[PDB]
Order: C-alpha cells, then structure tokens, then sequence
C-alpha cells in the first residue's frame, strides 16, 4: 500500500556518491522506509531539439533528470545546488538544501610543487580550469600565471598533472574532492580575496515535483537552516542580476554574530572589469521547525515550509539589495558583454 521512494541518479561516480549520501541521511530519519535507487542514462537528443539556445553537455544532464521527475519515473533527484538554475520550470522545486560542505575553490599542484601556493608558483606557470568564473577571478588576481582550459574528467585532470608536462596546477571545487575521499590532494584552499566561489557551491539540493506534498514532507527533514539561508541570499543575488548562465558571478556568505554577510561580484571574462561589494543583515539561524502553509510561494526555487519564513524572506532581500547595488555600478554592462563573448561557441 505504501509508496516506495524512487531516487533517480546520474551514472557518474560523484553523482552516485552524492545520491547515496542523501539516501543514507533520509534512512537515518526514516528507518525501514523503502527507497529504490534508479540510475538513468538516456541520450538526450530530444531536449537539444526543443532548445532555442545552446545547452551544453552538463546542463543537458540536469534536464534529463527533471524529465524523469515530470514523467513520474522517480520521486526525487540529488544535484549539486550550483547546477540548478535560479529559475526552475514551474512543476519542480528544491525541497531540501543539505548542510553545506566546504564551498571554496581549491588548487591541486603538480607533484614537484608541494608546499607551493598560486602566489609562489614561477611566473608563466600554466594552471588548468574550464570555469569562466574561476578564470576571470584568477586572471585578475594572478596576472603572471596562465590560465588554460583542461579537458577530461577528474581522473584525467589528475593523470595529466602527475604524468605530463603542461600544467603546474589545476583549480576545482574542494567539495568534489572531499566527496571522492581525495581531500589529501588539496594543496591550497582559495580565500575570497583570491577566488570567491560559485553561487550554491558545496551544498546539495534535492529536486522534487512542486506539488508532491508527501515527498516534500519527507525531504524537508534534510533542510539545514544556516545553509538554506545562505543559499537563498546567494541565489536571490544571482537571480536579480539577470545575467545569462555561466558568466562570471561569485559570492561569499557567512552567518556569525547574529548577522548574515553576503559579498558578491561580477567580472569580465578576462578579469579586467569587475565590481564587488558586501552587505549584511541581522538574521539569526532559526532553531525551531514549523508547519507553514502549502500556499506559501517558493523562494528562488526552494520550498522550505518547515523552516520559519521571516528569515528566508530577509535572506532573499539581502541578495536583492546587493544585486541592485552592483547594477547601479554597471554590472549589467559587464554581464552583457561577457554573455555575448561566451555566446561565440
Ligand atoms: C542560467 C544558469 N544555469 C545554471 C546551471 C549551471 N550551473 C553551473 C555551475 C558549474 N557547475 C560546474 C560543475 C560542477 N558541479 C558541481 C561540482 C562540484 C562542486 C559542488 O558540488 O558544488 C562541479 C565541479 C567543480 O566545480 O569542481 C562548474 C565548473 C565548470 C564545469 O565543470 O562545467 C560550474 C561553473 C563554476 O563553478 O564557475 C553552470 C556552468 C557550467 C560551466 O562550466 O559553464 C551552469 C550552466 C551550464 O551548465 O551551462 C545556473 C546556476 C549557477 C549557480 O547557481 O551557481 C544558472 C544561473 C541563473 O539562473 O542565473
């Protein structure tokens, strides 16, 4: 008579690990409840057909899992929160924001360079990254290094670094290496003054059907209030800038002393044009849960009716406030130019 909770996952190693970690946490709250993990790999030729824009191989993967949700083949999927756009299709929502892992970008160094930092690499060292945000910030901070795209999966990146002669280092998210059990490869954790992280980096988001109240009820136990509020602010900031996908936008948040701090910035692709500012608001981390009404609208794609709504609205307002500041200083022109340049391919 029950529902069996079907959990859809991509087939990549990191996605499978993330999915299973969320399932384990759910089973800890709901022992005996039946879960079924369903791995999906279907070639998404039909989603590219309907697209009026270039999608990209990664963005295609997210759309494929929403298709599984829409067709009632699975009941929830687990994403890195930074892979979920700030505007979701109307039938979907993020029903859980899990406790954040390390949000910072990290450096892995060529083995001859143990003990080094980007600051102490030889001039003209070649550093691999395929992220426009990382390349923009790091080119500005480190004008005497060379930042180049690097092809392949993580295992290929690390093999190229250990075996070949091109790259002195690579940049990637600390959280990915953490989840791979490979934190011992990290040689430097980048601070906001070197490289601020992507909106939502390090948090997992659970996507579900927007009106599937039974599943929303179950997964709401996963919401971490502090991570929820930080990520609402980061995503509201990004949404309100109204830039395209991918262009260089980065953030830093902290909740401390009863305050929520949000730093946000935009960069041209080469890093030479930038605007960054910090704002704060008095918001404390709620310790109580609640049973908010089903009519409450989601906030930047997130349904968290069991967490007090006042602080969520305040976090959203902080992000909007900071976006409006950046826009009054010319952020739209920086974002538009970056989008047009990145639309060349
Ligand atoms: C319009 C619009 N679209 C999107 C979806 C979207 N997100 C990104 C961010 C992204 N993702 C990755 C790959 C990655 N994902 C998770 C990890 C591990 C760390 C973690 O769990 O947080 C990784 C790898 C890693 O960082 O080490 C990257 C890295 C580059 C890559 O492999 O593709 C990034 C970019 C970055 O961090 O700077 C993207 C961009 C992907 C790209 O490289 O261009 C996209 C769009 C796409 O797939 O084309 C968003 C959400 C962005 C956000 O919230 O951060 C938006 C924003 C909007 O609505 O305005």
């Amino acid at each position: 008579k029950m529902r069996v909770i079907r959990v859809g996952t991509r087939k990549s190693q990191l996605a499978r690990i993330q999915t299973d970690s969320v399932v384990a946490t759910l089973k800890a709250s709901y022992p005996g409840l039946q879960f079924e993990i369903i791995a999906m790999s279907t070639t998404g030729d039909k989603i590219l057909d309907t697209a009026l824009s270039k999608i990209g191989e990664k963005s295609l993967f997210t759309k494929e899992l929403e298709h599984a949700l829409e067709k009632n083949e699975v009941d929830l999927v687990v994403h890195s929160l930074k892979d979920l756009p700030t505007v979701l299709p109307p039938g979907f929502t993020i029903g859980a924001i899990c406790k954040r892992e390390n949000p910072h970008d990290a450096v892995v160094f060529h083995p001859k360079f143990v003990g080094k930092t980007l600051e102490t690499l030889p001039e003209k060292s070649v550093v691999g990254t395929s992220s426009l945000r990382r390349a923009a910030q790091l080119q500005r901070k480190f004008p005497h290094l060379e930042f180049r795209s690097i092809r392949g999966n993580l295992n290929t990146w690390l093999r190229k670094l250990d075996e070949q002669q091109e790259f002195s280092a690579i940049i990637l998210a600390t959280a990915g290496l953490q989840r791979m059990g490979w934190h011992n490869r990290v040689g430097q954790i980048l601070h906001p003054e070197e490289c601020m992280y992507a909106v939502g980096q390090g948090a997992l988001g659970v996507e579900v059907r927007a009106k599937d109240q039974d599943i929303l009820d179950l997964v709401g136990v996963l919401h971490d209030p502090e991570t929820l509020l930080r990520c609402i602010a980061e995503r509201a900031f990004l949404r309100h800038l109204e830039g395209g996908c991918s262009v260089p936008v980065a953030v830093h948040t902290a909740m401390k002393d009863g305050q929520l701090y949000l730093t946000g910035g935009v960069w041209s692709l080469d890093g030479s044009d930038s605007i960054q500012e910090t704002m704060q608001a008095t918001i404390h981390v709620p310790a109580q849960h609640e049973d908010g009404p089903e009519d409450d609208p989601q906030l930047v794609g997130i349904t968290a009716r069991n967490i007090p709504r006042g602080p969520q609205l305040a976090a959203q307002n902080l992000g909007i406030s900071l976006a409006n500041l950046l826009l009054s200083k010319g952020a739209k022109n920086i974002l538009d130019v970056a989008r047009q340049l990145n639309d060349a391919h």
